[PDB]
């Protein structure tokens, strides 16, 4: 009937999925306890579920569409192909948000010198087939202990010598005491598909929100600059602030002299050449937001 | 009251939506979560958070001046109000872009529906009796009238009514309770209302203010600014699929005799309808750039 | 410490806007009472308002953003014991603001300053209070509490208070009347006295270039409008712009142009109907994150 | 069917209720969320509403008991008759909980106030039809306004003159500068049964849960006191603290002077007399509690 | 070093475990928690995982339901492995029946065949389907599976009933039980300590005295001494009633008798027949046999 | 000050055993979460709800008539007024059996601490044990979460509280010196009050000391053979001597029931059973008088 996409029940995973739904135009009047919700300009459902329980529901082909960490889809890829299954999907999409590293952490005390320092050792995840095969590829022997969440208490509660689990500020490392070792895998939210193809209307729809999804994650770092400048400089300062093809360049009121030049520029570029740019004679500098960019 | 008074609902999405819209009129305020009253830091405005129910009332009675409100709740009160013997009157400034709502009908999905004369004898859970009252007995649809102030929804498997009268947005509630929702009797937004009364000058003077800048944001709604850059050629295809609001803003390139930078106002689900073709006919480096308010 | 220590307050809304200033300055991070920075070397630790300037005198973290009367407080605190606490004041901030305000249940009547001739005074800022008392000559007896101080007549702790005030709300609600305002503040951002290292002082430079940026662009807003090229020095007199209005052609049209104008909002509105007049339309009010000079 | 129990959905009163069929033995776990919960031991639904909407429920017998305060049953049955309609109730027990007065209130001024003062104001209240009736009642002229909470922010937020709202300790009104004036009404928790008659399984269910509330009432405030004394003092000590019947008096191992001596007495009465039993000898009093008293 | 013991970090039994381990005399207020008075370590950890670490021997003792122990215990064996551990008791809450439910609206087992089924026991139904040869398709959800048929995430499902009122809610009906689970209070298979022995010793004792005592009160009562055998036949006592005399009467005594508190009930009303007053009903928090 | 007036903690678990503590001694009342101020309905007493930290000083002053505060509370505000010149006194009424603490001094896993900067919320206790001890240290004032000041390089060392031990395991701290040890206590202002008031804080004094001497003690009752009395009687004596109740029908065993502090009970049951002791009975006291 309506397109199905499955979204993270609670995390800042589920918060970003929410506001790209949004965003794409997906209007929806979402209750905090709703697992099931429609949307109410568009023939869509989205359901919360817990992020570990997404891929097996892409898998199964009884979703259309999944927002999930990598870590999460290639832990419950690889536990399936252990069970004998052929487990598929398709990627639409690496998106900018969930990023995160997968990594071996040992107490800051304990010695590291290599990979060897984990032989024996018990090692506390919550990813135990991403953990089993990094050490199977490296030749290490270890006793899984798997946990489902607060794996960073595990040496401390002694029940494991070290841990393998997510870090992204690698604040909570530090709370605990551990020392980040080695990183065993890299991970970002995405957006998948099911890998039966869908209805020629489903799939329609999964286009637009496509093209408007690249829109979003085209903007998401970029503003639209505009200032003053003599028009005797425009070559000194379309070379510090290019534009995403070049500048628009606007007359002034009742002035020959100067021109207000327009470029859409990646925030940081900006401030790192706002000083040049005076130096040059710009003034009146304005940064305004853009919400979706098509190159 | 020496200061402008607008009442506004103390929860709900509709609160927190008054709240923006005030904000966004220039109202400065802040609002902690058990603040009853709160008084504006840079205009002479109270804002009196109080349940929406209640609100209809305090403006029929003319003790605030402003309210924000949704049409079911004032409707439903104005005409327990009319059958009492009353005549509330309000002056009804604005029409708002949110709290938008259906008070529908709904039997469980089991349960066989033709017509409306199946409701006939039934117990209806509602929490808004005149309005019910009021359609049942134009319809000429005899029932029992069971008032719930809150989860209506359970009422039928609770067995306190074989159907129900609620609020419906996205019907996800309904299907989460088996039921159909099988005839609207009343359509909602959230209003902007004003006390019947004669204002003061200087209050009267601030209203017109405000409802200015409501105007500005409720045409400004869905509306974006988009910018693209396209063939001089091509200028003509463009503008007669993306017109703006007038015309489009033609604005020259720096060394580019060739291409032009093109702006135009358009609603936003009309711009991605048409932005496939937009690039067909030469568009590039397409923005989209929200718009706070618009005046025509 | 090998990154930059920034220290906010742990709640409030000085807390919230604190995070939100950072935050449009380019400081990515997800705030747990220390939070890491994930695309700047910067560590941001969230701490109770009346522990910052502690921090600061003694040099164990960089940057604060704290209320000018929570410092001042606490300066005078150290200085009542015989310390010289120093800092440098790098900006004055857009929000925070209060007054610290003197302050009587409304029946009690106020003439003159010496009606709180020996009354118990009840406040959160005993040393703002002393030298404003001490200064004017009064009497009183002090009586510190950490909270709740416009309860404190009302629970018989005191004849008055001393505290802040904001809109006004908190000491209606308590049947209080402010009578005399003894301090005005507003967040700022303060750094320790002790020189930063080269790379740690050219990241506070680049922060604050992005902070003057957020402060000059509050209440402003890009205006567009369509209108007839005779009226362009009529709507210039009404809208000038930062510098001038920017003009554009418009398609197939020889009599009107859009003109472009940056403009404080509430100016915007009080010249909106004279626009109109002079045959402005299509009138559209965009938001600006940062102007620069 | 089973029988059908409907309790307020919050307040203090929703825990005292659970609290009182918890001690009636009716096991049940309900969930924060569940407003339909099923007793796990006895053929019993417990419906959790909002207080407004119980008396409806047993009014219109869809309900077969409620637990409710007197304030709003009568309110809803005021309103009810006021419509045309005849609603009835079997009134079961007045409860020992949910007390609070129904009272006229005033802004503070440093002058005596009375219910005259009252003449042609704005009056703000949650029970405009106990209201009602006591002005007419009292030939007293006022403007009704009705609001369904924060009735104590009226006064100063210049909705009303004054208020008609629940006191049971007079801390709101003090926080808000209000002086309570006049007393209207007095309520507290009821139990109360459905007019139609219930089945004979249902009814025999009432008539047990109904011996055991009797029970809990009955030792509300009573406790089991222990103590030691000379038997020489037997008629002295059972003059201070008789029991419910007479004092139990027991052996005290190889001991021919003393006895240990029991009696049930209302806590506040034994505190008041404690000392008067030590002077008489009294030793080693111990207070224990009684859960349920029968006569 | 101290005891440690495992228990759930959230859900009804969670406080249970703590209130039965506070009546075991471990005073306690974070995901590690150190007794106050006893040398005694209380990790509150997920459910799912307390299993393992009792069959890796890496906490001494756990609470648990049945099910999720063994929904383990299965798994386990199923990667080929030996889990083992001793069971100290089957204690007296967390009960709950794991069920297979459908949809309102099934004649026998054979309805399932074909079908979907949602659950978060894998293990568990897995065993049950293939032991009465049942075909299905697993779908294995964490939470919410209550809402899985609606969602048209399968057809049926397999999870835990207590009340029957989420079931309800969600218009499903129960159909069959397959597993009925408790908590249970678990030890390593390794040989502890002598010292932890005797704390774990202490400890038992003291659970044997907190459910001996579920659900019985201290009667008393005053009666004519000529009803006593009257009384006796309808209020036993756990041996036999407890007689004492009353101040300045020959007639009447008090009689104390430990009584279920529901079997009281039962028969108070004949207690009143037979010339009973002052019935009082006090608690009893611990009993021995 | 028509109502006897008592401050008690508006947080923690110091408030709530606060409160339990008042209901147990017969103070009816209803404290909504947000209330500072309520009234009792059943006696007059009215309680004000206020941070810890600012209850010495009402009392001191004389503007609140009792208190429960920790003892670590009040000596650092005690020592705070003294060093200001002024002579802070009230009267002590009872040490609790509730709010159990330790005041320690803690590093990262104590002539260790010379020269450390020391992060605490109690400066002056850590002020005169460091001047005692001829340990000189930079004092660093912390209102909260002074467990993180290590980790957050805002001072070497902690001076904190501890109960169980299980922050400071946390933070990956170390206990090394216990420097002072609390729990709640009930104070009064040091001025007299009126005869009326003073009567109602005796007449809950007397229910206070019937709570405390409750606290751990059960009533265990149990059958026994005749013959065994005296060997039971040694072995449970009771707070006096045991009651011994007839049973029906029966000449040869015997009710008997003793007083006993729980864990001692405990310790006795096996001995107990060794003597022939059955059905046996741990029952609540709610309060115990001598
Ligand atoms: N993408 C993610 N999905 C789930 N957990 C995460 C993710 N990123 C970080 N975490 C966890 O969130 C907490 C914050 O990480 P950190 O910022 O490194 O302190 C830690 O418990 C991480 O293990
Ligand atoms: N404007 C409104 N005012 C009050 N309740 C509403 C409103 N709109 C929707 N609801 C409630 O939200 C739920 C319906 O939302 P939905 O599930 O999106 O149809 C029902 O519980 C309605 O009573
Ligand atoms: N900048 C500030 N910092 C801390 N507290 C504040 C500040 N501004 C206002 N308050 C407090 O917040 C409450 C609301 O202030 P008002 O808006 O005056 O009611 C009062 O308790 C004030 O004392
Ligand atoms: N039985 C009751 N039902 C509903 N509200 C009550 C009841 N008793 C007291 N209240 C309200 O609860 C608050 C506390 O009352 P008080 O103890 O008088 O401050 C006030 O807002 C009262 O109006
Ligand atoms: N021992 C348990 N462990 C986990 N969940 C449970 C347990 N007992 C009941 N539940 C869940 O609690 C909810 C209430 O059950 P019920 O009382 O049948 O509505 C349902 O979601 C059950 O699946
Ligand atoms: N009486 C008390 N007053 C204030 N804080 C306390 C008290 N007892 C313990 N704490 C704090 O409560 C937390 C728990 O203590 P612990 O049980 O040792 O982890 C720690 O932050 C202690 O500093
Ligand atoms: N011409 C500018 C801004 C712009 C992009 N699109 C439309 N205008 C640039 O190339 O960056
Ligand atoms: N000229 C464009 C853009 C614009 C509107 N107003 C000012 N500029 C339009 O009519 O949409
Ligand atoms: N030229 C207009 C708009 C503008 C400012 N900066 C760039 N453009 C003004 O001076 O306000
Ligand atoms: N005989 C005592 C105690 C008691 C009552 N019932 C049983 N025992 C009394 O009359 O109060
Ligand atoms: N003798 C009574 C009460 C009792 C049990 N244990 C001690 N006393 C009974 O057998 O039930
Ligand atoms: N006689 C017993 C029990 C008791 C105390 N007080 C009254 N009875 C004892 O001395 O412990
Ligand atoms: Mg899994
Ligand atoms: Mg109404
Ligand atoms: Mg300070
Ligand atoms: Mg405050
Ligand atoms: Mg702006
Ligand atoms: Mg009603
Ligand atoms: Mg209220
Ligand atoms: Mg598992
Ligand atoms: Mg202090």
């Amino acid at each position: 009937t309506r397109l199905r996409i499955a979204i993270q029940k609670s995390g800042r995973l589920s918060k970003e999925s929410i506001e790209l739904l949004s965003e794409c135009g997906v209007k929806m009047h979402i209750h905090e306890q709703s697992l099931i919700a429609f949307s109410t300009n568009l023939p869509i459902d989205i359901l919360r579920v817990r992020d570990d329980d997404i891929p097996g529901l892409i898998f199964d082909g009884v979703v259309d569409l999944g927002i999930i960490g990598e870590n999460v889809l290639e832990e419950n890829e690889l536990e399936r192909q252990s069970l004998g299954e052929n487990p598929s999907y398709k990627l639409l999409k690496k998106l900018d948000f969930g990023y995160c590293r997968l990594s071996l952490a040992l107490p800051q005390e304990n010695k590291f010198q290599n990979l060897k320092d984990f032989e024996g050792l018990r090692i506390a995840t919550s990813y135990p087939q991403l953990l089993k095969r990094f050490m199977k590829e490296n030749g290490i022997n270890y006793k899984n202990c798997t946990l489902t969440g607060s794996v960073e208490v595990a040496p401390r509660a002694n029940l494991a010598d070290a841990i393998c689990d997510l870090v992204s500020s690698g604040a909570t490392l530090q709370a605990n005491n551990l020392k980040e070792v080695k990183v065993i895998y890299e991970s970002r939210a995405c957006l998948i598909q099911k890998e039966n193809a869908l209805s020629k209307e489903k799939q329609a729809l999964v286009d637009k929100i496509m093209l408007r999804v690249a829109g979003v994650m085209q903007a998401r770092e970029s503003k639209y600059i505009m200032l003053h400048a003599p028009k005797e400089k425009l070559d000194k300062i379309q070379a510090l602030l290019p534009g995403v093809e070049r500048p628009t360049i606007l007359p002034l009121a009742h002035d020959e002299k100067n021109v207000a030049l327009h470029m859409v520029s990646k925030e940081n570029l900006f401030w790192e050449t706002m000083e040049a740019l005076k130096e040059e004679g710009a003034s009146s500098i304005l940064v305004l937001p853009i919400e979706k960019m098509l190159k």
